[PDB]
């Protein structure tokens, strides 16, 4: 068939919401498992499936017909579906992460390869010799951290906890990148009574400070009461995304998803260094070597989308994938691209038409459109999200 309704994987990671996908989309969860990620794509560990037919892996379907399904551009640039499209349901706060830049990704990938670390081992931090974009788009109000605050904001936030650690006093004395770097490494490396003393100072502050980011620290502390990452909302921008707002997650930049439901667009294979809010051991020298200690003003956090007719594009400084929202009307509009696409119903209801074939998508449902089947006409109400390739 021209248009293929997707059967998608739900990853039941423990931090997932037992209700979100069900409440929002009516996805069945009789056993009340936590449902953390809904995957739409062709990841080798869990490809989406299509039916027509028997059920086949989308990955297997693409592999047998790359140019026809991916399009020439993608078949030749990437040799596979270059994006993975997720619904994320964060019921608990997740780890602080840093994605290394292109150069350092090549090195760490090679280091781990030379060490003979299986690509799907838990020890594996680098799974791609490249850096690629990651886009998060809020479906419900979405709490997160992203990037270092302006130095003067950090100074103001650290004052109430100046006595927690000498590294904090050190930074306040000269609030610059070097000392911010030293502060970040010192906090992460706190041990024993040094650590517990610092956390005691922070906890006392939680009792005499109001509003954000103190409230976020309190929320996080319920899950990570003994984590040096509790200091992080004082260093990093805490953001509350309204539904329909999005952020691009740059290289070398600490970020964390704390609560809510979001769409995420990424590559299949990524590199992750942890920077707190984790029971895993962190290699601090490596983390610090891969972080860029420069402030990012809050006014620059959201990606500014571009509206053209019924289409709202979210421009991405990368060839690997593109992301747009399409407002549906009862009169058909053409949705076309020179690549494979995944269309996901955000809300309302979508009817997709290709000549004689019609395909209905209720919210939470998605379809794969092969490059050779573009365009399709969409009508209905609400909004359709599309991941594809602009090349
Ligand atoms: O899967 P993506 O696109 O890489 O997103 C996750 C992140 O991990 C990285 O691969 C690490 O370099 C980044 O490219 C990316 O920002
Ligand atoms: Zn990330």
């Amino acid at each position: 068939a021209s248009m293929q309704k997707l059967i998608n994987s739900v990853q039941n990671y423990a931090w997932g919401s037992k209700t979100a996908l069900t409440e929002l989309y009516g996805i069945a969860n009789p056993q009340q498992q936590p449902m953390a990620e809904l995957w739409m794509g062709a990841h080798p560990k869990s490809s989406s499936r299509i039916t027509n037919g028997e059920t086949v892996s989308l990955r297997d379907a693409i592999e047998k017909n790359k140019t026809a399904m991916l399009g020439e551009a993608v078949a030749n640039r990437f040799g596979e579906l270059p994006f993975l499209f997720k619904v994320l349901c964060a019921a608990q706060p997740l780890s602080i992460q840093v994605h290394p830049n292109k150069r350092n990704s090549e090195i760490g990938f090679a280091k781990e390869n030379a060490a003979g670390i299986p690509m799907d081992a838990a020890e594996r931090n680098y799974k791609d010799p490249n850096h690629k974009p990651e886009l998060v788009f809020a479906l419900t109000p979405f709490l997160a951290m992203n990037a270092f605050r302006e130095f003067s904001d950090i100074v103001s936030l650290l004052q109430p906890v100046a006595g927690a650690h000498s590294a904090i006093a050190h930074f306040l004395q000269v609030p610059n990148a070097e000392r911010l770097s030293q502060l970040f490494a010192s906090l992460l490396n706190m041990q024993g009574e040094e650590k517990s003393r610092a956390l005691a100072v922070l906890k006392a502050a939680l009792n005499s400070q109001q509003g954000e980011p103190w409230q976020t620290i309190r929320v996080i502390s319920e899950y990570y009461p003994d984590d040096s990452g509790l200091f992080s909302p004082l260093l990093l921008n805490v953001v509350k995304l309204n539904p329909g707002e999005a952020m691009f997650l740059f290289a070398e930049t600490p970020h964390a998803y704390l609560q809510g439901v979001a769409l995420e667009v990424m590559a299949n294979s990524d590199n992750v260094l942890r920077a707190g809010l984790t029971p895993k051991y962190i290699d601090i020298p490596e983390l610090v070597a891969n972080v860029k200690f420069e402030p990012k003003p809050a006014g620059e956090l959201l990606t500014a989308p571009v509206k053209s007719g019924a289409e709202l594009d979210f421009p991405i400084p990368v060839d690997d994938f593109a992301f747009s929202l399409h407002d549906l009307a009862l009169q058909e509009t053409s949705i076309g691209q020179h690549s494979a696409a995944i269309l996901f119903c955000v809300e309302g209801e979508a009817v997709l038409r290709k000549d004689e074939q019609r395909l209905v998508l209720k919210p939470g449902e998605s379809a794969f459109i092969g490059a050779d089947e573009s365009p399709v006409n969409a009508s209905g109400t609400g909004r359709l999200a599309r991941v594809y390739n602009k090349l």
